[PDB]
């Protein structure tokens, strides 16, 4: 997250870190057995880390649980990142408590101008690199689909939206991928892609979760 603030420990209790020896992507806990992330985060060997603030220090609220199954969206296209969503089932149920909690799925899509909370452990610099240990947060509005499509001509689909600031300075960045965009208490987006970080006229692009709620609910009920 560039241009954000330190969330504070366990203030985003649905935020997960996906770990394969190291943090590599965020995700969101949607019930005690299932995490939502980005399909471009797919890999074998995932351990889901719940209850994290500093990802390099064991602070007392963590739960580390291996993934038992990953399910990339049937229509994920890695060239275009259309349908950039994946489900991860935990080998054992998380213990839900205040520090570890699920986030609700949308019942309908969110509108342009709605403010959302984006979080993660990605890079905090817009030119160089600096990776935080503690979780970072950013408040950002959903942008109009026309400004999104104007920023990235030929690349935005109906399964994507942009959020952030066309003037630059505030955005998601490398390492935030897969993490949550929560608006009015619902998981509306997943950190998906962009061009650079926090650059002018290049806002972040996010998977539009509301289009996937039926697939999510059917998939978890059958798995
Ligand atoms: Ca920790």
């Amino acid at each position: 997250i560039v241009g954000g603030y330190t969330c504070g420990a366990n203030t985003v209790p649905y935020q997960v870190s996906l770990n394969s020896g190291y943090h590599f992507c965020g995700g969101s806990l949607i019930n005690s057995q299932w995490v939502v992330s980005a399909a471009h985060c797919y890999k074998s060997g995932i351990q889901v880390r719940l209850g994290e603030d500093n990802i390099n220090v064991v602070e007392g609220n963590e739960q580390f649980i291996s993934a038992s199954k990953s399910i990339v969206h049937p229509s994920y296209n890695s060239n275009t990142l259309n349908n950039d969503i994946m489900l991860i089932k935990l080998k054992s149920a998380a213990s839900l408590n205040s520090r570890v909690a699920s986030i609700s799925l949308p019942t309908s899509c969110a509108s342009a101008g709605t403010q959302c909370l984006i979080s993660g452990w990605g890079n905090t610099k817009s030119s160089g690199t600096s990776y935080p240990d503690v979780l970072k947060c950013l408040k950002a509005p959903i942008l109009s689909d026309s400004s999104c499509k104007s920023a990235y001509p030929g690349q935005i689909t109906s399964n994507m939206f942009c959020a952030g600031y066309l003037e630059g300075g505030k955005d998601s960045c490398q390492g935030d991928s897969g993490g949550p965009v929560v608006c009015s208490g619902k998981l509306q987006g997943i950190v998906s892609w962009g061009s650079g970080c926090a650059q002018k006229n290049k806002p972040g692009v996010y998977t539009k979760v509301c289009n996937y709620v039926s697939w999510i609910k059917q998939t978890i009920a059958s798995n």
